[PDB]
């Protein structure tokens, strides 16, 4: 979804945004510019207030007087921007006209008036927007004010920074932005002294946000460095942050009071005010709280330090002042100085510390000010309660409302982004979700109001305005999801399975029909969770928690399959399994079983709210003991149908039921099963459980999986744990390779194959096809009783050779000469003649052991003596010659294995050589 | 157009027309000619009737006899003429001849015969034309005749006045003219006794008109005075005019009776007969008139008073008789002297009165008449219901016929002119129209007939015939014209588009096809007059009555530019208003607005009858407020977005529309903006709803419109009614003139100009252009703070004199001696040594107040006394001198301001000269 949204209509800039209460219309200040636009921010009307041909330097502008200064065509900032419902107008106030304010009908944006020509009707040569901000305080006839704050620029003398001026009905009338008493001592209003602008140069009072409580009216306000921070000259300017308070009844201005503002987070501190919004608690935040319902309370932003009010930093703080504690510290004050004791302290205004006075007084938070002890400041900061701080991205505007007693905080973002904040100090918790329905990349602005029906909060950029929705649980999909996230306005309505706040669920109010919390949801059990494939309509039972009467209906739906009828009794619902013909259609290709998701499927609404897992497991399909049972679910294997069943009665008697793995029927190992090729030979096996078997039923046989040749060779079974094929040879055509493991499988009654976990192998092997030499065959295992025959030159077992003479030979314990040692070669094919080479000769046939080797290595006439760890058996020799010095220059390597007998010796192919 | 007409053809004479009732040929009896023509007026033939040798002293004329007198050639006037359609003739009686009478072929105007040889042959001596009338009757054969008046000039034994002839088949048959019944004692003739010639010499009885009605034939006469007027011998004549009547079938002449008749016009006496026609009423006249259909009427003109019958006066009347009212006054008249009443009275006739004889009888309208009690006159003379009467032009003539039961009468004047009037006493109006067809400059015969179709009327002049058309409504171009002229003719035959006749528009009959009264155009109306140039293609209602049935189709144009389809629902028409892009192609320079006739275009004639006003409004074209509310039509301006235009809804908000002129933005004026050049001021200004310039909107400046610099300076606006631009001094080079009134407009947001209805300017003064002397400065308002600076010979105000001492000086309050008094010259150079004088000075920097300069002056030793009224300050004295007996002759003036101080001095730069 999109949201709706205003881009600059003037693409050119923006100020100021504000709703009527009654229409919904959305009135935008800025630059040049004010339109009227739809509560879905579609363009109604746009004014022409902008560009201007003025100069600031100029008092009295243009049109009154001459001015010597050069003009240039120069932007209109809105300043300012209030909503007259009793006029039935809009003051938009203007900059560049050396202030003068602008009055535009409510509908039609129709200029009333604008009056320019007395002093009062300029309120500041000030350029800045948002510098400004006011109220205006109505009653019927003879009763009336506006009430505004601007910074000067150091115009002192021209405009105050303070004002209480008149709001005339005629647009014509002269006496607009008239003081309300002109008096030649005292006027309602109040001037900044010029002595304290010859000391610190710049000072200037900026005022950010304002509000009218009860009967009075507040600014928070931004000023200079007056005794703070302490400095003996002018250099570097920093603020502190205050709020200033008048009753709206004192023409006077005797009322006047002003509190240092702030907040501190762990040792950091929070001084200068972005933004505020005054508001309700509802009855969460007011109870804990400790509030009247009337109560009102400020939610403000403040930045890190005293630094740079024009750019400040990132680091932001949300903290909260709530009114009675403000009017305690004010009336604290109050009932202090009427004490007598101190002085006033207010910097900018009184130079010349004034000293309190006492006096008899009933003190009173109705106490409007009198002429002594006049105007006055304040010496404890007022500290503000934090509630969420953000150092990555600085807050830049706030908002909250009441819903549902819940308070919901709105926080603008440098980067264009809304946090909904449920303050839980006096509940429990923190923020709940964040949005950018604005622009992604830069910021938001202090003036976000909600709508009348507040069920949209305009949120304004530089750029555009956003109509961005309180409250959009409807994006969440389950009761899971939308109780999940946690902000506070969603809830789960359950019969029209959508997520919303309270007052959108109809007929909330009636039980179990609004679930708050994850519990209400819905939790659901199925008492039967598993059944099994060849059962049918099984009566199962559900229990619910935390769901509405379903006296309109229910059904149980097991996915997208199915669909059965169910009945409500007590506090549970009856339904039913499906048919054995249903069933299957999902269970194939499943397998081992098939989790499925049941739910409920309500009458009224027609959506499956709650689940739960349901599990189909069908057992007839394993085929084999190990399966059925070894497996993962609950199945029974019956021995003597052969045949895996979920009931115990469908076996064919009592003895025949598996229930245990170990009870089953399998092969146990035994030492490796060898098997010489072409020889006869029973191989016998052992295994547990074997069945007797029964009437129409065969016995064993031994298959073997021999790829060449598969044979069958029928067994017997002597008890329930032995086996034996009966004598047969086994071969495999090929020659390939010496040993080949076999698969073999021992079935009975033709197919019925026992289990064999450990699947247990029959190595076929045949007698030296890995093996030409005589010495290769002595060196193998005496186990094989393989063995080398002399008359085919070839080596197989005594029963594969044909004995002419009485032997054919077998290393009896390796005292058994072969024979015919061979020379490959060797490494180092040259040396030097005064040795010490190490020569590495690699043979075929030679001696067992070191020790005989030793001493038969000779170069020719030289002696090599061979070393031990170098040494592999019959394979590689390690030798290191002598000295050379001989007469020969090159000669043949020769090794005598024990002796050098004449069947006994090798000499190499190739000559050694030494140079 | 012009009217067909027959020119004299002999251009020499003309006396009688007729027209014949199958052909239409039109015969018209001349002098010397008789002519025959066609209907259009071409000529068909002409007779030679004309001149004989002859002499009217003669009895039986040359042929039959020898006359001792001289012969002339003379000339022949037909006297008569009459249409004979049974025997296929046409009578045409001459004179000359003694007036034998001829027979014309009625198609080639053969003479048929023409009987000369009897006695009865010749009808009278009588020169005159028109002198003679009468009709011709005729019956199958075995009935008939012809019943002829004529005068006779003094001849009672050769002629009858009235008789009763006989008309043979063969005009060739000697029997011609013979009298039906003649008898020693009585034949079918009146003759005039001999004792009534020698009594009154002149007596004579001229036949005007002649008709016959029902089964009688009247005679309308002229007589002379017979005890009328009383006088013992003859002296003057005056006529009297009298009806005459007689039974067709009285061969005896029994029936013979004579009433006068005229008619009287309040208190005026109209007694002479021009001319007579008799006619039909028609249903309209006939119903209120109270006749039967059948009833004839006898429309007739009459002269004023008894005098001239050779030249009768202008004052003429028409006036009018109904056959049954003067057939009751003639049974009146018959029962009455049945009764035995009285005497017959006939004067000219018996001059011994014989009297009635009573008798039983049944009187009835067929009386036919008896023995006795024999030819008979009348005492009371039948009145005539007037009808229109001349002063300034005399009717000569008239005729009447029924169109559309409405009875239109024709009346020639003696200009040659006719009268269409349309007689409404039954209903209810007057004289519609006039023309001059004829003959401008002379007059119309009593012989004016319509045709037989009577489209045209045939308008005899003594020079020349006119055919002119009856009814002429095409000449009226619109339904609210045609309607409009009156004469009851006309009607808007609505589809046609064209004013006839009811005969003449096809289908008129039918429902609203035809349109009587100005309602029934045609009246149109659009519900929305007036629409924004800005719409398009509204809809638009169109209400219409007095209309035929639409169903044909209709298009509405809104002019000659557009033109847009129409369907039509109920009685209502809808169409569209052009598009955009076709209505401001006319707006465009009309500005304001432009009304527009939108007119209906028929589908079926295809001209536009109806129109309304139709406004196009563009408001948009409105720069300013003013413009857009103020002007004229209904606008609106938006203040926001400084637009002006119809719709309510496209101005920014609602706030901003300026309905009212009031509410606009416009500047107040101030007591006049003095401003002086060189200084640094600023300069306030009052105003009203000056806006708040709003948002892409700048501020206000001043901008001073002066030709040599025009300069621009930024201000303030510090309500909606007050301005201010900023201190700043102004210039304009030349030094002209003093005081230079400059337009100044006051702009914000660069281009908008606030209105200015009051166009305030700014004076940009210089302190004295005008004044080089201390006298004038200080003269000047004490406002301008204008003021002498001695060292620099100069002045100006303080800000502008440098002060090395501590003043510069100004009249503090008039308390300021100046300085150096000259005199320019002075009037009367030389006077007497006596004195008296008065000697006018003028001066440029004398005393301001009259008190000082009094005993100031002195024309050297000489004291001389000023005048008060005389005297106008600083620039002239009046002074009387006063005795100059000292020895000096002559010596220069001198005036000491308030003391003769060294400073305070002036001298003439000529003396003044005694003598």
């Amino acid at each position: 979804p999109s949201f709706v949204t205003f881009r600059g209509e003037p693409a050119e800039g923006f100020n100021h945004l504000v709703v009527d209460e009654r229409t919904g219309h959305i009135y935008l200040g800025a630059v040049n510019r004010i339109y009227k636009l739809s509560s879905d921010l579609k363009v109604l009307v746009t004014h022409q207030t902008g560009p201007d041909e003025d100069n600031p330097k100029c008092y009295p502008p243009r049109i009154v007087q001459t001015c010597n200064e050069p003009l240039a065509s120069t932007n209109n900032v809105n300043k300012m921007l209030l909503i007259d419902y009793k006029e039935n107008r809009l003051i938009a106030c203007g900059s560049l006209y050396q202030g003068i304010c602008k009055l535009l009908r409510l509908e039609d944006l129709f200029k009333l008036g604008e009056p320019f020509h007395k002093k009062e009707h300029y309120l500041s040569g000030v350029n800045e927007s948002g510098s400004v901000f006011g109220v205006i305080v109505s009653y019927s006839n003879f009763d009336d004010k506006l009430f505004i704050a601007t910074a000067v620029d150091g115009k002192p003398e021209y405009f105050p920074t303070i004002s209480s001026r008149k709001l005339t009905k005629n647009s014509e009338a002269d006496g607009m932005f008239a003081y309300v008493f002109h008096d030649e001592f005292v006027a309602s209003m109040i001037k900044i002294p010029s002595d304290t602008f010859t000391v610190i140069p710049d000072f200037d009072i900026y005022y950010v946000y304002g509000f009218s409580s009860g009967n009075f009216v507040y600014f928070l306000t931004l000023q200079p460095e007056m005794v703070s921070p302490p400095g003996s000259t002018t250099k570097e300017q920093v603020y502190t942050s205050k709020l200033v308070r008048l009753c709206k009844e004192d023409t006077a201005f005797n009322s006047y009071v002003e509190v240092p503002i702030g907040c501190e987070r762990n040792g950091v501190e929070y001084r200068l005010l972005q933004a505020a919004y005054l508001s309700k608690a509802g009855a969460v935040l007011g109870r804990t709280l400790g509030v009247r319902p009337d109560d009102d309370l400020l939610f403000t932003v403040f930045s890190k330090g005293q630094k740079r009010k024009m750019k400040s930093l990132d680091e932001s703080a949300l903290c909260i002042f709530i009114l009675k504690q403000i009017n305690d510290r004010i009336k604290d004050r109050l009932q202090s100085c009427y004490r007598g004791e101190g002085t006033l302290d207010l910097a900018w205004l009184k130079v010349k510390d004034i000293p309190c006075s006492s006096a008899l007084l009933t003190i009173d938070d109705n106490f409007c000010g009198l002429d002594m002890n006049a105007p006055l400041g304040v010496s404890e900061m007022v500290r503000g309660i934090p509630v969420f701080t953000e150092d990555r991205d600085r807050m830049t505007s706030v908002i909250a409302y009441v819903y549902k007693n819940h308070s919901l905080a709105f926080v603008g973002t440098k980067s264009g982004k809304l946090k909904k904040i449920r303050v839980d100090g006096p509940k429990g918790n923190a923020l709940q979700y964040e949005t950018v329905q604005v622009v992604d990349s830069g910021p938001v602005l202090r003036d976000m109001a909600f709508s009348k029906d507040h069920e949209q909060l305009y949120i304004m950029s530089e750029r555009q305005l956003t109509r961005v929705p309180v409250e959009s649980c409807g994006q969440y999909r389950s009761c899971g999801e939308c109780l999940g996230s946690g902000d506070p306005h969603c809830g789960w309505c359950v019969l029209h399975n959508t997520c919303t706040r309270k007052e959108r669920c109809e007929r909330s109010r009636e039980p179990r029909r609004f679930a708050s919390e994850m519990k209400q949801c819905v939790r659901l059990t199925v008492h039967p969770n598993n059944i099994s494939v060849s059962q049918y309509n099984v009566l199962l039972v559900l229990e619910t928690y935390n769901v509405p009467e379903l006296s309109a209906g229910v059904n149980c739906t097991f996915e997208d399959l199915s669909e059965m009828d169910g009945l409500v009794i007590g506090n549970q619902i009856q339904c039913y399994s499906p048919a054995a013909k249903e069933v299957p259609r999902i269970i194939t290709e499943n397998g081992d079983h098939h989790v499925v998701q049941l739910q409920l499927k309500s009458k009224e609404t027609g959506m499956t709210f709650a689940s739960t897992s349901f599990v189909f497991y069908n057992c007839s399909v394993h085929n084999s003991c190990l399966s059925c049972v070894e497996s993962p679910y609950r199945c029974h294997w019956c021995k003597y149908r052969h045949v895996c069943t979920h009931d115990p009665n469908t076996c064919s008697f009592q003895e025949g039921r598996v229930k245990l793995p170990e009870d089953c029927p399998q092969l146990l190992r035994v030492d490796k099963i060898l098997v010489p090729v072409e020889v006869i030979k029973p191989i016998t096996l052992k295994a547990k459980n074997l069945p007797q078997p029964q009437s129409g039923q065969r016995g064993y046989e031994c298959i073997l999986n021999i790829q060449g040749i598969e044979q069958r060779v029928p067994a017997l079974r002597f008890n329930s744990s032995s086996v034996q094929c009966q004598n047969t040879s086994y071969s495999y055509e090929g020659m390939e390779i010496n040993n080949l493991p076999v698969e073999l499988t021992v079935v009975w009654n033709g197919h019925f194959n026992i289990d064999n976990p450990a699947q247990n192998k029959v190595y076929l092997y045949k007698c030296g096809a890995m093996r030409e030499s005589c010495g290769l065959c002595l060196k193998a295992d005496p186990d094989f009783e393989c063995g080398w025959c002399q008359s085919p030159g070839q080596c197989t077992l005594r029963q594969h050779c044909p004995a002419h003479e009485s032997r054919w030979l077998e290393l009896s314990g390796a005292n058994s000469k072969c024979t015919n040692p061979r020379i490959t070669e060797i490494i180092p094919v040259t040396g030097p003649r005064e040795g010490g080479t190490k020569v590495t000769i690699r043979g075929e046939n030679l001696g067992l052991e070191f020790r005989d080797i030793a001493s038969h290595v000779k170069v020719a006439g030289v002696e090599c003596s061979p070393l031990v760890d170098g040494y592999i058996p019959a394979e590689q020799i390690v030798c290191e010659m002598g000295e050379a010095k001989p007469s020969q220059h090159a000669g043949f390597v020769e090794i005598c294995v024990a002796v050098c007998r004449p069947e006994f010796m090798a000499r190499s192919s190739q000559l050694y050589y030494f140079m």
